[PDB]
């Protein structure tokens, strides 16, 4: 039986006898927090633990908290050099809960990591008998147990009593295949989200711009427009040196270059499929290879 | 045949099957781009709805569709005009090959002229659907299909100038609210904060500063907060700020009694009104009251 | 409390398996058959609606536990056929009782909470699954495995469940339970009606069978919009002016089979089934059949319920 | 520029801005309406594809879109050229307002222009997405969004003429196939029953009566059947009837080790495929072998 550690980032989910059937399950409490205060500090010392640890067992599962487990999966979807498995898990329910989804979403999510069709697919979130890529997967409901969806390209695969079933694999590069390296990091790049809609003031944008934010990302209206104020801000901000991405509000949905705004005019990243969260995920990271537009660009066209 | 009038605010988006079903009068409301929409655009496009009701038997408001759903659910809550009053746009340009344009205003002055539209709010007529000014949104960047009732569904669909109503909204709306923009030319400051991993409290520091009367939270989840965000949030709402939890997750209520203590920190939760629809509910409650019992009551009724 | 009565039909998805029922309501359970959900058929049908009917005035609300596949099935005999007008309200499970995070004990307590809930009055009959309450009407079961499966594919859900308190927003316009003119109380057997495929080369032996055995009713799930293969079309317009009511619906998951489409239905007397799927539009046939063989007639019950 | 070939199986979906991606030669196979689509036009279209293939560059086929998800599906398994063959049609009629159909057939012309889209299988281009010819299905009955993936999702999709690919189907499809129609007049006969409260077993016991070669049952949830379908079905197997359990369920799989024990009964399940979709492939295994064992494995992989 394959050996999986257990990475906590909060409490439990679930316990849960039938684990013993599949793995040979060890426990580790990295850090304990709900997931609406995750962090840059939490998403190094995650990806140095999964780097180093990877020749010590065959695959990793990370429970962690729904509200960004989007966006910790996504950051360590770019970052994990370890081919083996990674499969990241929460639970809508609480754990003392009637039907509870955690005992069976913690239960999966180790089928997932012990099977070795997992591995070289990239950091997976697995929910409701579901197997989604890192990067596509985000949270659609505030409560419902089915939230976790890849709303643009789909799942990868599904689950049905204990064996998976795979059938698509994500063209994007990630984990291994990616250039970022946070081994040596103690910090991010400085990254923000500013809204956009009807009348938005531009105070949140021009206060991280004055706090010398590194890169901004915009969660614009429809295809990455920007309300007139924001969008004045943030093309000053681009002048004087600050990354700004076009992302979008919109759930589903690229936003695309050669839209409604003349993104070479300004020195604009489009996000494509990234939503405003993951688009700041991936920016962050590109602030430690580049400031350079085109090539952030490229970057988002890439990964 | 009955009299419709079109007030644009674009933005054209030629259909001469049109008279047909109505006899169509049209006027330039504004002319902008919806992702510019602002305050004022609402205030003269409430205005000119409730003075010019009696003159027409129905309204269809063309209008970008980055906003369209912001400027639905305001027209929503302030028109007081009994009959049809139905917003549409394109996600083509008129001159693109395809352009939805043409259809969807016919779709569009179909359903204004159809009398089972009246008494059934705001409306929003997208892709032979017909959609309640409260829970539509703009679901996808570039799909001709954008447009949906994300949490509770469509009121009707159209087939060949026939409207199917299966559905009508529970909450109240037009007539049946007690905002009253006749003698308004503003409307108070409300903000939206987005909240994420390591979200940095600078963007609602900022508008607390300038005095804000509201700020709705985008938060995770069930409309939970970054700390940050979290601990200047509870200080505004300390010192007079209104503050609306809503989520950036695109379907599902933010509820009370979630993971956050809304009557300790005194915040009011928005339930299924995403953060730019409950901006404008904010706004008009705003305009009856500042504490936040009476807003969090607003927020269960329209 | 209010008193609720669980009606069942197969047997436990999951009140000593869920204590918290306690907690909302004064719950007695009765077995009143006891098969699996696809062998469901019309004897089981005429006993649920005459018992509820009859039992009513007991009770302050009933919940019945069925099987998944055909939920939706009996939800809509109900909904056309039930008389009580306090909640009814079906219930199943996705998932094995004895299995890990069975679904089965929580769909039961909301299952519960939305019997006991004055709200829930007046609503036609309910099917509450994964913390939403759907309309007998439009619900269906969209996938094979999910605990989400049941969703109200056309017009969306009424309300949704939030620790243990509904959010009724909606409300269906069709009319249903005693202000339909369906009633069963002195029926002991329903119209024959039957269900043919359409696909390509598809061959019009399902439907020349159903015919040949003097089915009163046959609903075609269509391709497209309500549309049929040409040998099906052939078969199906012939039974039509013969006497057979035949009803237009679709394979397809979502939308209105259309009257005025490509299929002229006037000229064979076919009837458009709207957004009704396949087996809920046998439902309505079957039901339609006990009033009447006039096609205007059954045209008009289709645009009504 | 790339020369395509449009293949006609029916009347026009509408382009003057196909000159500027290609090189456009069209061909008109028959003309049907695809809800009359048979075995005939069939393998028509996978002889006419396997023989110009190295005459033209792609393959765009213009189509009814009722059965749009069975031809693709058929010349996803039969084709051999692996050169683009984009199949594409329009909801709405071309002489209707926002008629879809051109722009529909421009982004077919697109995707069978770009490299890219080589070496995928049979693709379905419909509202702006390239859609891969297994699990593409037609949703909803007039929608021009209709076309979705709704178990994995789509491969592509495509803005201002360039495909985001993202996607490509594990499954083996087109040469990778063994199948082989290029010397066949007609395939094996394989109907469909439903399934659904109180079925009468005549339609099944009429297939069976004709000797049919397959049948596949359109069950409830996993592909369950009732009691009266079961019996004729379990007893047409033993007489060598090849029968494959499928499901009336529009997303999900049948799933083997489900409510029904398919060895016992010699029952193939269909996993994905929807019911007219499992036909596909029942009748082309069914050129290969009438093993219930192996009609399962090929149920497996392709
Ligand atoms: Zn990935
Ligand atoms: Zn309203
Ligand atoms: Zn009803
Ligand atoms: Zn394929």
């Amino acid at each position: 039986l394959p050996n999986i550690t257990i990475l906590a980032t909060g409490g439990t989910i679930a316990a849960v006898p039938q684990l013993k059937d599949i793995a040979n399950v060890k426990g580790e409490q990295v850090v304990n927090i709900g997931s609406q205060d995750m962090n840059d500090n939490v998403w190094l010392t995650l990806a140095k633990k999964i780097n180093t640890d990877c020749d010590k067992t065959d695959g990793f599962v990370i429970t962690h908290g729904t509200d960004t487990m989007e966006e910790t999966a996504y950051f360590l979807d770019l970052t994990v050099k370890c081919d083996k498995p990674v499969v990241m898990v929460g639970a809508m329910r609480p754990s003392t809960s009637m039907s509870a989804d955690g005992p069976f979403n913690l239960y999966n999510a180790v089928v997932t990591a012990a099977d070795k069709a997992s591995a070289n697919r990239g950091v997976l979130v697995v929910m409701n008998d579901t197997v989604l890529d890192g990067r596509d997967v985000t949270k659609t409901n505030t409560t419902d147990v089915a939230t976790f969806k890849s709303v643009n390209y789909g799942p990868l695969g599904y689950i049905h009593n204990g064996k998976i079933d795979y059938q698509r694999t994500p063209a994007r590069k990630h984990t291994s295949d990616t250039p970022f390296d946070v081994s040596k990091l103690n910090e991010l790049p400085k990254v923000g989200i500013v809204y956009n809609y009807a009348n938005a003031s531009d105070l949140p944008a021009k206060a991280l711009v004055d706090a010398g934010y590194d890169g901004i990302v915009s969660a614009g209206v429809g295809n990455g427009n920007l309300y007139k104020s924001v969008f004045d801000t943030l093309a000053t901000a681009a002048k004087t040196g600050t990354a700004v991405v076009r992302s979008s509000r919109v759930p589903t949905g690229a936003t695309t270059q050669d839209a409604e705004v003349d993104d070479a005019k300004y020195g604009f990243v489009a996000s494509g499929t990234l939503n405003p969260q993951k688009a700041r995920v991936l920016l962050q990271l590109a602030l430690t290879q580049t400031k350079d537009p085109q090539q952030i660009q490229q970057i988002f066209n890439q990964y």
